[PDB]
Parts: C-alpha cells; structure tokens; sequence
C-alpha cells in the first residue's frame, strides 16, 4: 500500500532495524531515512543495506524546509526520531523539548499539507507507573493491573512526558485537521543495534571489558520486555491495516525484574551471581510497566514471534561479542558520563 | 500571605488582570511583578488603575529565559495564567500555541526549579476532551463519569486544548523528577468584565451594541459549564496557599447550559427580539459538552463559589461592556474581518 515513505530516526536502536525489515521483507519499497546522527545515530546500523531501496537523509526533523522537500515526495512518514533515555533527561531536559515535541509538531504540519499517511512510535511510558505483582489482589492480571488504550496518560519524567505530549497533538490533528494517523505504545525493546547505555547492553558489554555490571538500588523494578523484530512487524501491520486515528498497544508478556535479567546476563556469561555493583537509583523512578496487547492481537492479528526471551537473550549476548569493533569506541565515554551522577553503593 | 513577591504572568488578559486586582484588593501584603507580552489579546487598560508601587507591569515573552531568570531570581512563586487562548484562532495558525504554551510553560518551570520557588498551572477543562448531552446520558449527567473529576483521562480535541493538556503533563512530571513545588487547576468557561470580544458571550453583547447581529455556531446545542472569573480568583488563591504540593483541583460552580439559552437570554436581557442572529459555520471538531465536579477543591480547602446566579452575573456583564465602551470599540471591526474569512450565515 505505500512505495516511498520517510523514516524518521531510521539510523537508531528501533528505527534501523524496522528499515531492515522493510529492505528484506518488501523490497518494492523505497525507504528515505531522515536522522541527525546526535550521539545515538550511528551510519553503520544502515551502511552495508544503501543502495536503490535505501537512502540517507542527514538532518533535524524541526528543519521544516527540509522536512518539505522530502514530504513533497512521499506517501507516507512512519516516526521514530527522539531523545530517548529517562537518565539523559534527567541531567538536560533541551534537546527532549525540542525534538520530541517541536519535531513531531513539523512532521504533522507536514503531512497535512500533503495529506499524507503518518504512524507515530510511541512508548509505555506515557501511563506512568504501576505496582508489582505481590503488592495487586489480582496479581496482575485484574482489570486495571495492566495498560490498556483506555489507560489514563500520567508520565514521570521529562522524556516520558515530552513522548506524551507528542501523542496528544497527533491525536488532536486527527480531530481537528483530518490527519491520516495512527499511534503505537510499546513495550521496552532488546536485540542488536541498542546503544550501550541502555539497560541490558551496558551489562553485556561492560562484562566483555572487564567492568562490573551495574544495578540501580535493589533491582526490584520491572519492565516488560519485547524483541525488537516483534515491534517492527507490529509496526508494519498498523501501518498498512489500521484503523485512522486509533491507538494501538505492543507487547508480548514479558514482565521481569531487573535483578533476575542481570542474574541471567551473568550466568549466561560464565560469571559469578554477585559479580556486580548496586548503584545511585534514578529520581522519580517508574516501579513497573506492563502492556494488554489484545487489541492489536483481535483486530489486526499480530502475534510475536520472540517469546523465549532466554533464547532472545542469549543470541543478544552473541550479537554483542561477535561485533566488539561496534561499541568499543563508545564504553569509556558512556560509562564516564555516568560516573558524574552514579556511584557504587557501600 | 506567605508569599510576599509573586510574578503573574498573563496577568494583562482577561482572567489574570481579575487575578491581580483581587490580589490588590484582598491581600494588601503582596507585591505582584506582572509578566506579559502584550500581544492582541493583552491590555494595560485591565490593569492601569491598580499600576504603581504595589503592581509592575514588565512587557516581555515567558519563553525569554534571561528575563524570566531575572524577575524569578526577586520572586517567592508563579502563578501562570499566560497562554493562547483562543480554539479558533488555534485552528487557522497553531504556531504561537506551541511557542507559548509549551515552551513557554517550559521555561518557567526551569526558572522555579532553579530558584526552588512555588510554581501555581492555571489550566482547563478542555484537556478532558468532550462529553455527551444529559438528555442521552443514563445518570442524566449525575452519575460516576458523567462529569469532569481529577481522575478524568486527557483527550483534547484541539491545537489549543492539546497544548494545554501538554503543558499539565510536564508540570507534574517537574514535580515528581525535579521536586518542583507545583500545583494545578482546572477550570470550566470564565465570564464577567475585561473579557475579549472575541469568546462567545462578549462577541454577541457588543455586537448587539454596535448595531451587529450576534452569531451561534451550527443550532447551539453545545453545552458550556459557566464560572464567573471573581470565583475562578478565589480558587486559584486557595490552591496556591493552602493545595498539596503535586495535586491537581478542579474549579467550577455548576452552571452548565447551552449556548441557543444563553444567546436567548442575552437578546431577551438588551430589548431584542428572540430570532435576531445569524445560524453560522459550525467549528470544525467542535466539543460537545463540557461539566466540572468540583468536590474535591470545596472539600478538602474550605471553597464555595460567590456567583451561582447566571441570570444576575450576565446582567451586570451586559452593564459593564454598556458603560465601558471606548474599552472595545476601537477593536470591533478587525475582530469582525477575521471572522469573515472563515465563517458564513447558513
Ligand atoms: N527503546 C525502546 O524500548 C522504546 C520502546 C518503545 C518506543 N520507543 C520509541 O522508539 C523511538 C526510537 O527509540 P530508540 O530506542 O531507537 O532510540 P535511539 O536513541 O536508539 O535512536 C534515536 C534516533 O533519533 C535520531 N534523532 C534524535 N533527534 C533527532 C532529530 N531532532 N531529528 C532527526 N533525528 C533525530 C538519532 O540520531 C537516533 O538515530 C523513539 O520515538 C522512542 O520513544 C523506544
Ligand atoms: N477564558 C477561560 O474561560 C479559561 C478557562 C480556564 C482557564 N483558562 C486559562 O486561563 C488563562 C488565561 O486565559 P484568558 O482567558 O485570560 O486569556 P486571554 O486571551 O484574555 O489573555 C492571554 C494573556 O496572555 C498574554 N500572553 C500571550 N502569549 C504570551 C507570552 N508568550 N508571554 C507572555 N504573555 C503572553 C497575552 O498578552 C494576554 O494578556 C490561560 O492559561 C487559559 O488557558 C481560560
Ligand atoms: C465566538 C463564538 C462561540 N460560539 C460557541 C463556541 C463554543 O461552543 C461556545 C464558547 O465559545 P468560546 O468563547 O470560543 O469558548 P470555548 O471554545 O468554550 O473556550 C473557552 O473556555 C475554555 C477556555 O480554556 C478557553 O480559553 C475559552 O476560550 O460558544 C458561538 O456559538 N458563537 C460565537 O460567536
């Protein structure tokens, strides 16, 4: 249904890998991926895959001049460009107003000028925070014990919160203008590509330097994790068989807490279960996140097909170990970037 | 009476320049430093009688970080009332919506974390989004849901709505990562002196007043939850000395009705006949009904509204816009013009 289409943040974690899927799985496609390369972009998650269905567009999606020329020429804009750590967020806040929600204002100005199609990637944490397991009369599974569409917003933090507000002006496009949109809310994403300061590939490649693994408190927070290549197959289905101005959620039941995921990265790894430092816990931090996926299951009939995540963990772990030339330019820059707002707890 | 030196912004426009002269006449040991840009919807005029060693008038952007850093740095809080506030001018340019009413909100909470001051949101009940007529409600507008409550989900409809709805979410995601001593408010539909005559209730009396037939948007069935903005100041004062610090309170005096009763009442009040105004083109996306239940602000802070007669509050409006002429006149023909170029009788 679409032959040129723009991909926003297409040289990141998420973004690369949906061009990936789209270069293998519809080569009939044309893909223009428009990326600042800020300290997350990275042309090598797209090098080896340029050619006549893939091209790279260096620049910001605020610059609505550029923005226009590339829309002139498109059937349609699927988003993933943002600043998109929690801990970054907390130390400067610009560059999250900015491209969050004035990049995302520009692309839908944009797409109403073309009247053309426009997905926006979005994420879990625009509901808040919920309680963990044992602390819910339903364990987890009564109504309310996990989000849904009808979920009300109620975000943390300034990246969680500038993702939100983004949400809420597509949807108001759709009201107001007749924007073609549609919205997704994800769970947290693992696989290859992620940058190291992220969760599970920080552990994994600190191991590989001979660093300790960092934990944040006591480990008890959970998130619910979903492989990457799930995510993108969800995002193809609701671009291409959605309904205009609905909301879907992306998940696949995959609640754990970060204790236990450290203790299998470290098992996994050949290394002693306390071979790791507790750390500085993050301000304001979210206690657990958990997405009901059955909307998108009923009505479009998606379903993951990476549900072992023992078996996604350890071809993760592989992946890292086998591409050491990917992230080793990047480890002591990022882990002494941490170390002005972390240390080891004693 | 806690805070001694406050900054207000917006308080050149309607319901801030009412804010500050109650502030003036009720709390003789405030000094209020009035922050406002003096766009086509600010007027010195609201405030000239009150400017002198008690009031400052400071023209300028709540967007300027070095201004506002400079008056934050004299100040013991801010209470933000600056904003684009119109829906319709919001759907022909969402340009300064974004810049004010996120950025500039933005700013401004910068400015109090950096100082470590009180920060006072004055919001809306259109973040809500809509809700259905009484008459196809099975409470009647009665039951749990039927109206607005603190517990209610965003769903703004609007380039104006969504922007506010916007700046709420990162008002509360300060506070929960940055500690910032913020509340907010949500308000229903504000009437009385100083309002400009471009909202509904001013537009039709001075049209009638300048030999102008008043116009209604499709038949009027939309319904609006009425507060006069005398009420609307108490309540902020409340919230702002006596509020829990995170909380949010909902303002309103139970006075709904729709917009056909209210254009009638006003032809009836000025010596009209009943079917003297024109049927007009309806506001694209147009909110249906809007209700506040404000049980929360009158339980847990001691607050009631003064103002619960509509039919007396009306009169003395209609007499106030009467007796101050040369306030509006000079204004009514571009106002007019700018209506023109998207709306026509039907
Ligand atoms: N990672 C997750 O678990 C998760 C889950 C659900 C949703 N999301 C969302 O998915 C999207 C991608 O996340 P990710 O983890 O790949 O992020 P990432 O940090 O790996 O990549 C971000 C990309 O955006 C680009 N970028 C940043 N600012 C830009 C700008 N102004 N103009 C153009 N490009 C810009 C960067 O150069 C980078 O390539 C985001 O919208 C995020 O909120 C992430
Ligand atoms: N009018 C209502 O019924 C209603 C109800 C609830 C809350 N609100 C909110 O109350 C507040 C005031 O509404 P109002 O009806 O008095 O609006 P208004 O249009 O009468 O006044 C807006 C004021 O803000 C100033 N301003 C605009 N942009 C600015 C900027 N960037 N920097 C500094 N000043 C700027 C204008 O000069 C003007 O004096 C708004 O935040 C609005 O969302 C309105
Ligand atoms: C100007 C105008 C309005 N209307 C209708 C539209 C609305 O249903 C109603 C009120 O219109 P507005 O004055 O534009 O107010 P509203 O859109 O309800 O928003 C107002 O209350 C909420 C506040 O947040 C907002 O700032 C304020 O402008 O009357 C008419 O029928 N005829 C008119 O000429």
């Amino acid at each position: 249904q679409f032959k040129n289409i723009i991909v926003t943040g297409g040289a990141g974690f998420i973004g690369s890998n949906f061009v990936h899927y789209v270069y293998n799985n519809h080569p009939d496609v044309h893909v223009t991926v428009l990326d600042k390369l800020t300290y997350a972009g990275n042309k090598a998650n797209l090098e080896a895959i340029l050619g006549d269905r893939v091209e790279l567009v260096v620049g910001d999606i605020a610059d609505a001049e550029l923005v226009d020329k590339l829309a002139a020429k498109a059937d349609a804009i699927v988003h993933y460009a943002a600043e998109s750590h929690n801990d970054n967020s907390l130390n400067d806040p610009s560059p999250f107003i900015h491209t969050n929600f004035i990049g995302t204002y520009t692309l839908l100005e944009a797409a109403r000028k073309y009247d053309i199609r426009f997905h926006h990637v979005s994420t879990d944490e625009v509901y808040g925070d919920l309680p963990l397991r044992e602390d819910l009369p339903g364990h987890g599974e009564g109504p309310g014990e996990k989000f849904t569409a009808e979920t009300n917003y109620n975000p943390s933090s300034p990246y969680s919160s500038t993702k939100a507000a983004s949400d809420l002006i597509v949807k108001a496009w759709v009201r107001s203008f007749g924007v073609k949109a549609t919205i997704s809310n994800c769970s947290n994403n693992y696989g290859p590509y992620q940058h190291i300061e992220k969760f599970i590939p920080r552990q994994i490649t600190n191991i590989l330097a001979g660093i300790k693994p960092k934990l944040y408190g006591e480990g008890k927070n959970v998130r619910d994790w979903i492989h990457t290549n799930d995510h993108s197959t969800g995002v193809w289905a609701i671009l291409t068989k959605g309904r205009m101005g609905e909301t879907y959620l992306i998940g696949a039941d995959g609640e754990k807490n970060n204790k236990e995921v450290l203790e299998l990265i470290l098992e996994k790894m050949g290394q002693p279960k306390d071979a790791y430092d507790h750390v500085t816990d993050r301000a304001g931090h979210d206690l657990r996140y958990a997405i009901d996926a059955s909307k998108l299951r009923d009505e479009l009939g998606w379903t993951p097909q990476f549900t072992d995540f023992s078996e996604g963990l350890e071809e993760t772990i592989q992946w890292y170990t086998d591409n050491q030339d990917w992230w080793k330019a990047e480890k002591e820059a990022v882990e002494a970037n941490y170390a002005k707002t972390q240390e080891v707890i004693k």
